[PDB]
């Protein structure tokens, strides 16, 4: 009954590239490459759905799990480009503010290709040790993005600051989610079925993709305070 939910998956991110790449063409000027991240986030998710869909993107292993690997190649390109959106809400001179973004990044990728290789672990006691890297660097992400940006988003105008405060707490709310359906789906205690597992990542990735995008890019009066600048 995943193949349900992959199909869902892979026609909510595809509307959701289509409507983004649509409102580009009315996008506040300066402002067209947050229209473009934030359709590239959705696209590259109809990609990794549409491959999981069509039966591509999992494989069997050794103990015998089906395994969806494409998951992950999904977020480690996608997750970044999230954090980047609220980077560049927030920061208002993102070209000095390299080693933060560059840091933040960084512990997102190390978290995600951690969580896969935990994912893709058999061995009991290797998964376990990995899914507490990865949750350090989750709580790594969480950290900057609490510590920084929101002190960072504050300084800017009224309009940034509220669509930057809205997006960071469903990005904190719906990130923390994740590694709970990992634990309760296949790759960690096996409390519910794949099925349902597959259901939760899809949910979740909607709402904080293209949740998110619609949130961000229906902020034209925010667009046009950064564009402005
Ligand atoms: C300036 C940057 C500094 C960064 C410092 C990082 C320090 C943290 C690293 C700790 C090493 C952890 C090794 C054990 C986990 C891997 C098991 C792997 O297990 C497996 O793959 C399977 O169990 C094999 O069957
Ligand atoms: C919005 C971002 C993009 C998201 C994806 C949307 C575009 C999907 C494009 C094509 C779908 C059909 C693919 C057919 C491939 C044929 C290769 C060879 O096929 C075959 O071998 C035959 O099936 C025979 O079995
Ligand atoms: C997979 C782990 C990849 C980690 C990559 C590094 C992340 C943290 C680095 C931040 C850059 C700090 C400034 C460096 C300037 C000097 C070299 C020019
Ligand atoms: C089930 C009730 C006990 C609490 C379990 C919760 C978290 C365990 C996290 C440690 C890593 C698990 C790897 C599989
Ligand atoms: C597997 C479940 C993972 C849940 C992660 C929750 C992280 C919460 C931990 C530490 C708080 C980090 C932010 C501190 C901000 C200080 C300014
Ligand atoms: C079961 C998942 C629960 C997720 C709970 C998320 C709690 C944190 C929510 C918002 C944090 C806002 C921080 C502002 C500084
Ligand atoms: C979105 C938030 C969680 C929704 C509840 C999932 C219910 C699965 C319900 O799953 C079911 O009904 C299956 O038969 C369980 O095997
Ligand atoms: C669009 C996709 C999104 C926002 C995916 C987010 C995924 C995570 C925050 C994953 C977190 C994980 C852990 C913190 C521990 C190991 C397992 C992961 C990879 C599910």
């Amino acid at each position: 009954m995943e193949a349900l939910w992959l199909w869902i998956g892979f026609v909510g991110m595809l509307l959701g590239t289509l409507y983004f790449a649509f409102l580009l063409t009315n996008a506040p000027e300066g402002t067209r490459y947050f229209f473009v991240i934030t359709a590239t986030i959705t696209g590259i998710a109809a990609i990794a759905y549409l491959v999981m869909a069509t039966g591509s993107g999992s494989t069997v292993l050794p103990d015998g799990r089906e395994f969806y690997w494409a998951r992950y190649i999904d977020w480690v390109i996608t997750t970044p480009l999230l954090l980047l959106d609220l980077c560049l809400l927030a920061l208002a001179d993102p070209r000095r503010n390299v080693t933060f973004i560059a840091s933040l990044i960084a512990l997102d990728v190390v978290m995600i290709l951690t969580g896969l290789w935990a994912g893709a672990t058999v061995n009991v006691a290797g998964r376990a040790i990995l899914f507490i890297i990865s949750t350090a660097a989750f709580i790594g992400v969480l950290y900057l993005l609490v510590s920084r940006l929101f002190a960072e988003a504050s300084r800017r105008t009224p309009a940034v600051a509220q669509i930057f405060r809205t997006l960071a707490v469903l990005t904190i709310v719906l990130w923390i989610c994740y590694p709970i359906v990992w634990l309760i789906g296949t790759e960690g205690f096996g409390a519910v079925s794949l099925s349902v597992e597959v259901f939760l990542f899809m949910v979740l990735d909607l709402l904080a993709k293209v949740g998110f995008g619609l949130l961000l890019l229906s902020s034209r009066q925010a667009l046009s305070d950064i564009g402005s600048g």
